[PDB]
């Protein structure tokens, strides 16, 4: 016999990732991250395994984030020990959102917003916002706090005027739920636009609702304030609650 290339064969020659692939973005990778590719866990998961380094994770940030959806918390964790606790300032928002959606499952909600304040959504994704925002809303779980208003007005601009709506009802789930004074204790954003906005409403509100000439006008009242607010274009129920308000003389 000749000697083509006879030597030691473990194995067919699996080459696993020594590097941990240069600073390129994603084309799939963050599809799925901006809902505009549709995978499982298992993909992000498949590929994770697959990856390297930073990509691991990267895969991660779908991998756990849509495991969580699916209910499964502590495989969101165990690879959510997989990914760094200090990544790149955006890159750490990207992998924190998962925490976020895991902690959701953990019912551990408050270490949740936790996570959620760690992150910037003025710096991640707008839709990597959406993401992070509808695990916020979700930790304001109808917790009468900003956070919640400060959650989905947050996502309005991300969403739909179908998803306003829901926006417009889960912020106001804030607010009817809320105080005047929590509303005058929390803390709002940097726009600070739709958020203590939001409130006046409730102001009107937690005054107004069983007394309907002053509710609806009241409404109609804080809309003109803030039409830039999402429930000044459409409000929600509660304090349309005039309307489905008891008898009103007429």
């Amino acid at each position: 016999m000749g000697s083509s290339h006879h030597h030691h064969h473990h194995s067919s020659g699996l080459v696993p990732r020594g590097s941990h692939m240069g600073t390129h973005t994603p084309d799939q990778s963050t599809a799925y991250m901006q809902g505009t590719a549709q995978a499982d866990s298992a993909f992000y998961l498949q590929q994770m395994q697959q990856s390297s380094d930073d990509t691991r994770i990267n895969w991660q940030l779908l991998a756990i984030r849509a495991l969580v959806k699916e209910g499964k918390t502590g495989q969101a964790v165990e690879l959510f020990n997989q990914l760094p606790q200090e990544l790149n300032d955006a890159q750490r928002r990207e992998k924190t959102l998962l925490a976020v959606e895991i902690k959701l499952a953990q019912k551990d909600f408050a270490g949740a917003q936790n996570l959620l304040a760690k992150i910037t959504p003025a710096d991640l994704e707008q839709n990597q916002q959406a993401r992070y925002w509808q695990a916020k809303i979700d930790a304001s779980q109808g917790r009468p706090s900003i956070d919640l208003l400060r959650a989905l007005i947050a996502q309005e601009p991300l969403l739909g005027a179908k998803e306003k709506q829901q926006n417009i009802d889960a912020t106001w789930q804030a607010l009817s739920s809320m105080t005047q004074e929590q509303a005058n204790t929390l803390v709002i954003n940097a726009d600070e636009n739709i958020l203590q906005g939001w409130l006046d409403l409730q102001r009107v509100w937690f005054d107004n609702r069983n007394d309907p000439d002053m509710m609806k006008a009241g409404i109609a009242d804080w809309q003109k304030r803030y039409p830039n607010n999402p429930g000044a274009k459409m409000l929600p129920t509660q304090l349309v609650n005039v309307k489905a308000f008891k008898p009103a003389s007429t």
